[PDB]
């Protein structure tokens, strides 16, 4: 019912011979049971035991009682009739179980019996998917519990695979199995025919029976003789179909090694080149479905294309992810922009394209993902993030991009890792770029084409470059913002920053300089600058800062300078200063010149003592001098009520002056870290600060009134 | 197991026939076996080998003991009695197997076996789908899943037939099978009856066994011969129907050419002529289902036109989209017009043309789409979208829309995919290019018939071309609207804009000229001119515009200018003009002589200060000055009373003065990102300034009185 799928038709047609063997063994044994007597009668004249054949004709007188004819007839037919003739039945019967036996003994070996059961399970399985039909149909949406089952099928298929890629019993079993029939079809032949004209109707008989009857030869008559040779020639022709067909799979067996499977055809006419070409113990079985039928081979190809298990992964994940899922995965960044950050998946969900309040998309190692047009569901789309994904998109998706994407950011580790459509995305200001790009002389080669962003604004390069680029140095006639991380790699400017008029920030942060170039003075439209870890020592090239009409905030922190030089007393246009995490020791009268500063930080230095001069900035908001040797406060410091916050930690104050309380604007202090003996009362004057905004060590919390305790939880509470 | 499906009338009579033989076969061999003697006698007066046939009578005494009467009986019906009679049953039983086998051959061979299990079972999926009562019943919605039955169906009926059409194994199988039956059935009765006349009931037998009888010969009568005779009569009869039966079928297979099935009644019972001629091994089965019944055959040439599965298939898209979902989805446009959209759907939902009021249609990635004449029953549309649809249009449908459309949009990702008709209408007011038609050697040729576009007064050519068509300029003689968004390639006029004198509104963005062409300047007429990021610095050319007499909006921002000339003062016209985002850091006075200017953005430019001529422009409403370096505001911009809206957010005001309740009419109010510390209370006075449109930090909010808050919440409540 349903093996019969496995039944070639040389195997079906071997069954029919043997049940036409069987009927025939049946049919004799009956007939010979039944009936299968001599008739005997003596020679009176017998000479070599053979009696010669020598008014009106009269009998001839035997004078023997009727019981005599029977017992010669019993005698002469148990000796002298041959056991062919006797045997007959009982042999075709023995050969025909025995040729039923060697047709299914793998069908009842179990080792191989499992494996044919499975074989033909999943193959009704891959023949019946509704899977397979619409993969075939390709050359969609479907049910939770049918894609499921069909990955189930898919997991099933390839275990098969490994469990019968190794056996090689099969194939070895069926040559057995043919070469068991041939042999015994050959043997069978032989003596068969050899013994067939050894039953005849006439027959001699001498059993030297004297004493009981008185004659010594009998001429006996084998009334069946004859049925039964048509019988065993009837039998003979049949082994003789038996051991053709037989002889036929054995040729048929031999003629195209099918061990190995070609798999040629349906792998390069579907377009699924990617069929494994199949290998012992499972070629022999795909062969023998296709001596039964080659579409349920075609219809198993696509269980193996390697392909269709990336499709299938893909559409279940569709189906998995919901928008509320997502909805609940959705997070709102730094950027107070709302956002869905994808990592280590097979490929995009469809479903992330029916959220249209989504803003920012983010991809982490997506492997092979080719943006679907879908895409334009996404109205708010403005950012991409590319962690290290190569990702195609086709033409629809790519103009839904280039006329709504703003933002974009890569990570990569390669080049061709790079999606080349970028460039076309003309509509894009801000790209962030991560990851070496030098390459042995075809350094700089890929971002040639950047002259196309021409509404390019900011760029982000994470490449150790030691040379600027010169498409960058090009494009930037536009841009407004740059920021470089070579991560340790010496950058040379080579003087190629005069050509990037329009930048207003310059950010070159662990570029290793150790210089301020010259062309950064150049760019009188620059606003904000910084030279982070790039070891500066000395920062005397602010004297060509002056050009500098608009520069406002001006970042040194975490780098090597030691002192502060005096021309900073004649740019006071800065507003936000950044020195923190140096080696500077001492604060020149010079730097209170900028009257309209409202930042600064000096952190993490060498300063022991703060310069009353500071006072003189009314304007400043925050103050951090944290890690530094400053042990007393000059009391002027006070007279900056529109100091919002100060940061005093890491360092050795002694004794923080009363006068803190005068500070009303003020709403955060930085206290632990500091040698303090009792916090001033008069710091719980002041309106604004609070438990929040009062940051300091527990034991001289303790110290505080319980007024100011109150006042500053009730502050916390609201 | 309904496999008799395939089993004609006459393959029905011939098993009956066969079983009615194979009876009187096993009846035959069985009396044969039970009892076949023949009864032996001698006779004593011989004449050429038979009897001469020659005082009460009495007895002839053979003096023959019964075991000699048995061996003579043995020995005449072995040697001297016909074969025929004595293994007449046999050979009956032999041809009625070979004929049962014959005629199971092809069920019983796995190769067709196969080929025709799946032929019936795709017949009997197709035979119970709904799909095909539902389509000849046509001559409302149903499930989801029914439809994609039926689709699959349709699939796998295609597959099938791309699998079967090329066999040609069963039409010869069953050709070789009947033409086999055909020629058994004409030997054996050509042997029958000619050796049927040797069943005698009586046979003379002459043996030459004297040593063992002593007579010569013997006269036998064999008491079966006559039930013999007249079962081989009876089986005679039954072979020539059989053979009758075999030739009619012969004939039937030999007249109709089966090997092409003829599918013509359908196109005159039910309209369809989407049905092909059937090749080879499959008109096979066709046939042998018509010759059980044709309504089969019907039912099932359904599931081979497309035409009705397209059209059942767009039924089920309706069942999808219904048109109380479609109405449920509808939506306003930013223009206040009616309109859907149609986002990547197979094809167009029938049941949209329910629904006349819609004016405006979006069509984006809906294959395939031919444009029905029911598109006539929506009276009021007006505008179309086309968005990567190459659309094939009707001959109803091309005159509903040459004379019921004004506005139309195609964007397009290459120039195959362009409809070709769309240049032929001529009540088309607004087309809206938007596409790279840029081609080499033969560019502006695909649109060469957008000179028939007569009624065409706003064009939207957005197709990053190097230079502007000059059948663009030929149809430019009677146009108004011209707009043209080059996605920043560089457009190059050399005399080919000053011939559109009828142009109302020009825009150019990014159109890379960089500098102002002198062609605008002949347009006379012209009234709004846009230059959005065209990558300007000089506008001397302004000079020139005294010639535009009723120039009155001016859009040059997005740019590069960092000064204003003064002349721009001589265009009183001006109504709106917006500067924001360029390099501009003070107005000079001459600008101010625009009395007529209404609206005004400076915002993202590097201002400290405002002129106060400004104060004398009293026709201004809309200032915009967000982002900037403003110190403070200037006391007589407070002089323009009709200002509702200052978009004064995120400069560096210090302290807001206090004349702002002054504007009555002021409405928005956008100050986030400002240095204030304090509001003034008439700010609160304002009886068109409501919470929302007073845009401050919360906190900052707090500033304000509680009467001043309250009123503002108030106001903005209701």
């Amino acid at each position: 019912p349903a093996y019969r799928i496995l039944k070639p038709w040389w195997d079906v047609f071997t069954d029919y011979i043997s049940i036409v063997m069987l009927m025939i063994a049946v049919f004799g044994g009956t007939l010979q049971v039944t009936q299968d007597k001599m008739i005997c009668l003596p020679c009176k004249w017998v000479t070599k035991d053979s009696c010669n054949d020598s008014t009106g004709p009269t009998g001839i007188k035997y004078d023997l009682d009727r019981h005599q004819y029977n017992y010669v007839d019993a005698v002469c037919y148990e000796n002298r009739l041959h056991w062919f003739a006797k045997y007959f039945p009982y042999l075709v019967l023995l050969h025909t179980l025995i040729f039923l036996a060697c047709s299914n003994f793998w069908f009842k070996f179990p080792r191989t019996s499992s494996k044919l059961e499975h074989f033909v399970s999943i193959l009704l399985k891959c023949f019946d998917s509704p899977w397979t039909t619409r993969a075939l149909s390709e050359t969609g949406v479907l049910d939770k519990k049918e894609g499921e089952q069909a990955k189930a099928l898919f997991e099933k298929v390839k275990k098969f695979r490994t469990h019968v890629e190794e056996g090689d019993i099969v194939y070895r079993l069926y040559m057995r199995q043919t070469i068991i029939k041939v042999i015994k079809f050959a043997l069978i032949i032989c003596y068969t025919v050899y013994y067939v004209h050894n039953i005849k109707f006439d027959v001699d008989c001498t059993v030297d029976i004297e004493s009981l009857t008185g004659y010594r030869t009998y001429r006996c008559a084998h009334p069946l003789a004859t049925l039964f040779k048509i019988l065993a020639s009837f039998y003979i022709s049949l082994v003789i179909f038996y051991g053709l067909i037989c002889m036929y799979t054995l040729w048929w067996m031999l003629r195209r090694s099918l061990k190995k499977y070609s798999f040629e055809s349906i792998r390069e006419e579907s377009s699924y080149s990617d069929i494994p070409d199949v290998k012992n113990d499972f070629a022999f079985m795909l062969h023998l479905i296709d001596q039964y039928d080659p579409l349920y081979s075609k219809r198993f190809a696509v269980f193996l294309s390697e392909v269709s298990e990336n499709k299938l992964r893909q559409l279940n994940l569709n189906n998995e992810w919901t928008l509320d899922k997502l909805r609940q995965r959705l997070t709102k960044n730094a950027q107070d922009k709302l956002e869905l950050h994808l990592f280590m998946l097979s490929g995009i969900p469809d479903t992330v394209f029916d959220l249209v309040e989504l803003e920012v998309l983010k991809l982490e190692l997506i492997p092979d993902v080719t943006i679907p047009p879908s895409i334009a569901q996404l109205t708010g789309l403005k950012e991409l993030w590319l962690y290290h994904t190569a990702a195609k998109i086709e033409a629809p998706a790519l103009a839904f991009l280039r006329e709504n994407l703003r933002a974009l950011h890569i990570k990569f580790t390669d080049i061709k890792e790079i999606p080349l459509w970028i460039y076309s995305l003309k509509t894009l200001e801000e790209l962030h770029l991560t990851g070496n790009l030098s390459a042995e002389n075809n350094r700089y080669i890929v971002i040639d084409g950047l002259r196309e962003l021409k509404r390019l604004k900011v760029l982000r390069l994470k490449s150790n470059l030691s040379k600027l680029p010169q498409v960058v140095t090009d494009v930037g006639v536009h841009l407004q913002k740059l920021s470089i991380n070579n991560e340790g790699t010496k950058l040379i400017v080579l003087n190629s920053l005069k050509k990037m008029v329009n930048l207003t920030e310059l950010e070159l942060i662990r570029c290793d300089l150790e210089r301020i170039p010259h062309s950064i003075f150049s760019l009188h439209n620059l606003q904000e600058i910084d030279l982070k870890d790039n070891n500066l020592k000395t920062i005397e090239e602010i004297i060509s800062f002056q050009h500098l009409h608009r520069l406002t905030c001006l970042k040194l922190w975490y780098n090597h300078i030691a002192y502060i030089p005096i021309q900073i007393g004649n740019l006071t246009n800065l507003e936000r200063l950044y020195l923190n995490r140096n080696k500077i020791e001492k604060i020149p009268t010079q730097l209170f010149y900028c009257r309209k500063l409202r930042y600064l930080d000096l952190s993490h230095n060498n300063l022991t003592f703060l310069p009353a001069d500071i006072g003189l900035l009314q304007n400043l908001q925050n103050l951090a001098v944290t890690a530094n040797r400053i042990e007393a406060l000059p009391p002027e410091l006070f007279q900056c009520r529109k100091l919002r916050a100060l940061h005093l930690g890491n360092n050795v104050l002694q004794s923080l002056p009363s006068r803190v309380g005068e500070l009303t604007n003020l709403t955060q202090i930085e206290l632990r870290g500091n040698r303090l003996e009792c916090l001033p009362v008069e710091l719980g004057e002041c309106p604004l600060l609070k438990r929040s905004g009062l940051v300091v060590e527990e034991d001289l919390f303790s110290t505080l009134p319980p007024e100011v305790k109150e006042r500053l939880w009730r502050a916390d509470k609201e």
